[PDB]
């Protein structure tokens, strides 16, 4: 796999799989439910494997701010699209916390 | 039972899993990471608990601005690193992000 690829297999599980619990409201349907906690798995392991090439902690509190923010700025523009203020602080947050992981990044040796 | 001590608990339960999971090194040791998947676990059911009497973004608050300082205290104390210039940004970007983000946030429809 590429690194940024399965990055964004990650952020696109994390998506479905809060909006899918959202919905089941626990665990309904087998398959769905055991996928869910199969992609999750997935998605935590490029963490582990991630471990040392950056700071766990904050990579993973700025990984799971930004990834609510973007659950909850897609939910926003389902019940209805808005160019109001917590739509446009949460894009300069998303952009923020990107800029963020290169400068984490390049302030650890690779 | 008391939400806020349930909350201080929840809270207490990822900062050891996350602290196990990297004291783990890549799934190497297996004892620590038995008892990861477990504290990971104890921490989304006291959180479960918990999201009954303290709503999710109030929680989320608390989570956030908590739980950063006691895995970093950890992460100094026992993996030997500082954060540098980037993270102290991204902690502060974490700590306010959430508030000015749940202050400007619009009511749920449904
Ligand atoms: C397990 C179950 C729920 C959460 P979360 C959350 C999800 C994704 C990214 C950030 C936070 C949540 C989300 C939506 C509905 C209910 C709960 C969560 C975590 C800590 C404190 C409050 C909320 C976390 C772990």
């Amino acid at each position: 796999m590429n690194p940024y690829i399965y990055l964004g297999g990650a952020i696109l599980a994390q998506v479905i799989g809060t909006t899918l619990m959202k919905f089941s409201e626990g665990f309904t349907r087998l398959w769905p439910s055991v996928g869910t906690i199969i992609c999750y798995c997935a998605s935590f392991w490029l963490l582990a494997q991630t471990l040392a090439y950056i700071p766990t902690g904050i990579a993973y509190a700025i990984w799971s701010g930004v990834g609510i923010v973007l659950i909850s700025l897609l939910s926003w523009g389902f019940f209805g699209q808005r160019l109001d203020l917590p739509a446009i602080i949460g894009m300069m947050l998303i952009c923020a916390g990107v800029l963020i992981i290169n400068l984490l990044s390049r302030s650890t040796p690779h």
